[PDB]
């Protein structure tokens, strides 16, 4: 039972929950691979039993009545068909547990508040688009963002798969050059090349919201233009740097992850987009200041008249902080839900104490919980953490080509 | 079948073949990663020594030669006759550099080849130990132009107790448990402060009181020694544009000299071998001054800056910590004392990673320690995957002598 210390306070806890880890991670006694982003048929019934048992434990209903009974239908269901369907409540309870189990999510204090749009009866690329559109409208909610996941049908053999080709529902274009250099978002240059190579007419500039390459089983994808009134965006301005708005920066309101594979009770949903709301450092520090992203750090520093000629003026640090200040200011003025890295990390500490008394620990990936600016100024920096894989869970999956 | 490692900023990909040589085992399993934890028979002495000698004769391109096999037999024979063996002076110098080279949480390893090794293995008392230590401080400080050095005291050996330095660093500030349960001075040093007093030290009552050295000779109680004030170079902290900052009265010392770690070379153990380089500014500005459990100045600085401290989304914490690091850098440059900022230091660590990949096929690195505690993704190490593992020779932690 791994001993875990908080170095700010001196408190000690043991992670007893770690003892139930499943799909093994990448580390061995001889080397640690915790800093790697992507680390490297009678079985369906075993993962199926375990999830059903997890369900009835939560609802105070282990050992009696329907506990026995639901174990049988999935037995018989896989006996005849080779797979099974989840009760709508299970799909809801599995959805929330997989969020609860995501080691890299700092927002999990919210895990109990989630809206599951059951789209298991989906049947075409036109059906998805409206299911995605109800999601985006429901989650955006005029800027009062609400956590939501939409679950499309569970993959089966013999036929294809529902898969959203974009990493997120809202992404910006990336246009190349004679010199290769990208106008727009360099992270999305690939999916931008597939969107043009499928019908879309490429826009002019930096923040062109990409279309949507949606793919119904077996058939090639179809482009879908997003309603410009459905894509809530926030123009970026700074509370006191008057020229900041003139930089013409923007970001969208809804972070909606549309390529991860949701896995409940052994069933694999390759299309199950979840959305929440942003922590401000994601937009201000990574999206805008990463060297391989919008890479605006130096442009902002010039406007602040900072001394970029020496690293020890800390001009990068100063410009980055104001970029974050502008993100937070802009989202609040637009009345769009956003959380700063200080409040977010402090709620995660509260989440860890919650998870300690409830489940005896919490899987957390320290490198992704600590925010990308001001890490030791947040409490999670001084908190030792244990990282492992529990089920149900979200997983990464190969790109569909 | 070797770990593939990606740099996300540039796209490059390498494989860490050196990790397969990992001479020991860390805390992680396929079940669970514990990488974020701060603290994770002659035959066996023989194979450790054998591996080091192999290493030493590889570095001098005498791999598998006459001298090489001579030394193997010599060591084999001396472990048989005495239970231990003795390092040659050149072996000791090579082993101390390799221990630095191998330290996975050190971001300054671009420097690992430039290390001054003082051989103190003939040391005989606590009083002589004090003289070697004072010479180390004087040489490494060098009036502000810092030089990396290590002084290596007699090795652990059967029949005799250990040489130990009780202090965690050669220069530390006292932490006096005030009567409110609070602390005046550095709270990380309350324990060693209590010990110095208990061992005869007359304590001061300032925030920046330099601790005496508690030096333990084999099978002897520790003995108190005061550092000559003019040996301890300090930097008063001022800010280039915030003139009230000087009125905080903050100081820090020039020489970071870690004195409580164990140096391991070829199975031999040196419980007392203090080493010193120079500071990266974030250690002082972010960790030592702003950690809530250290000097914890962040809020008092933000109030003085007139930041809005009632709400977190004003980023007052971030703004105040950035100005504290600016003051640290400005002050050390003013005083002409070596210091490196986290941008320069992480840039040079990327070059070390590239040197080490051509040289040994990889480099053991602890990502959570290499990425600075502010502005992480603004430095290139943030976007570099890393493989953490233990190679020997090595610096290791060891239990406190008391
Ligand atoms: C409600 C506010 C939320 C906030 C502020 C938040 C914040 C974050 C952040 C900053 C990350 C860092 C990962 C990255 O940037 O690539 C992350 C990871 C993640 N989040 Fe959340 N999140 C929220 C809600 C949710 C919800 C509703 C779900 C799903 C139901 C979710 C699932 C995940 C997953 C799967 C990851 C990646 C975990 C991994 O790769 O191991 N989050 N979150
Ligand atoms: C010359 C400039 C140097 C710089 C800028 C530097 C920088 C650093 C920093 C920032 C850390 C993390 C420590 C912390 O945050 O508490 C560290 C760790 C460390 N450094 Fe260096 N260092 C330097 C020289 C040296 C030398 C000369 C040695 C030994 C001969 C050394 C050995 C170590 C070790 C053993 C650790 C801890 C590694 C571990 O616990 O696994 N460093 N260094
Ligand atoms: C490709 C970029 N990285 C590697 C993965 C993208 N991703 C993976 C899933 C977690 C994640 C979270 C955010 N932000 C959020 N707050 C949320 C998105 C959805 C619910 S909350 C943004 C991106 C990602
Ligand atoms: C005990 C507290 N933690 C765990 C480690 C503190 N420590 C010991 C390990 C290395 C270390 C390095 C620095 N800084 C430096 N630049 C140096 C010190 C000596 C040469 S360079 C400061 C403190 C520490
Ligand atoms: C190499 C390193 O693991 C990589 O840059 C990680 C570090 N931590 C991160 N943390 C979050 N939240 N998001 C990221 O993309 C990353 N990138
Ligand atoms: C618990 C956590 O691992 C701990 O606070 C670590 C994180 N990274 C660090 N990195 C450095 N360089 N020094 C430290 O003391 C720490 N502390
Ligand atoms: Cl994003
Ligand atoms: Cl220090
Ligand atoms: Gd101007
Ligand atoms: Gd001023
Ligand atoms: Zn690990």
């Amino acid at each position: 039972f791994p001993r875990v210390k908080n170095w700010e306070v001196g408190s000690i806890t043991y992670d007893t929950l770690s003892a139930q880890a499943q799909q093994d991670g990448p580390c061995t006694p001889r080397r640690c691979l915790g800093s790697l982003v992507f680390p490297r048929p009678e079985q369906l019934l075993s993962q199926a039993r375990d999830f059903i048992n997890q369900y009835y434990s939560s609802i105070k209903r282990s050992g009696s009545q329907a506990h026995e009974q639901r174990l049988q239908e999935v037995e018989a269901e896989v006996a005849a068909t080779g797979t099974y369907q989840l009760r709508e409540s299970e799909l809801v309870f599995g959805a929330k547990q997989a969020w609860r189990n995501a080691p890299r999510c700092v927002g999990r204090i919210q895990w109990g508040k989630l809206q599951v749009f059951d789209a298991r009866d989906c049947r075409s690329a036109q059906e998805m688009f409206t299911y995605i559109c109800n999601h985006i409208k429901y989650a955006t909610n005029r800027g009062n963002l609400r956590s939501a996941i939409t679950v499309f049908p569970q993959r089966c053999p013999g036929r294809g798969d529902f898969r959203i080709w974009n990493s997120q529902l809202v992404r910006y274009a990336g246009y190349r050059q004679q010199d290769g250099s990208v106008r727009g978002d360099p992270a999305n240059v690939e999916i931008t090349e597939l969107c043009i190579q499928h019908g879309w007419t490429p826009g002019n500039g930096r923040f062109d919201v990409l279309p949507l390459l949606l793919q119904a089983p077996d058939e090639p994808p179809e482009l879908f233009l997003l309603p410009p009134e459905l894509v809530l965006e926030v123009p970026l301005e700074h509370p006191t740097l008057e020229w900041f708005a003139a930089l013409g920066l923007r970001w969208y309101a809804l972070p909606a992850v549309s390529n991860m594979l949701l896995e409940i009770g052994g069933l694999e949903f390759p299309a199950a987009p979840f959305s929440g709301w942003y922590m401000s450092t994601e937009i201000g520090t990574r999206n805008l200041c990463d060297p391989h992203r919008y890479n605006i750090l130096e442009d902002v520093a010039v406007c602040m008249d900072l001394d970029t000629r020496t690293t020890s003026s800390l001009w990068k640090d100063k410009a980055a902080v104001e970029i974050n200040v502008a993100v937070l200011h802009s989202y609040q003025l637009a009345k769009v839900t956003i959380v700063d890295h200080h409040a977010a990390t402090a709620s995660f500490m509260k989440h860890l104490e919650n998870e300690q008394k409830a489940r005896g620990g919490c899987p957390a990936d320290w490198a992704w919980i600590v925010p990308p600016i001001s890490g030791s100024l947040t409490p999670v920096f001084h908190q030792e953490m244990v990282n492992y894989f529990l089920s149900p869970a979200f997983r990464y999956q190969p790109d569909p080509w």
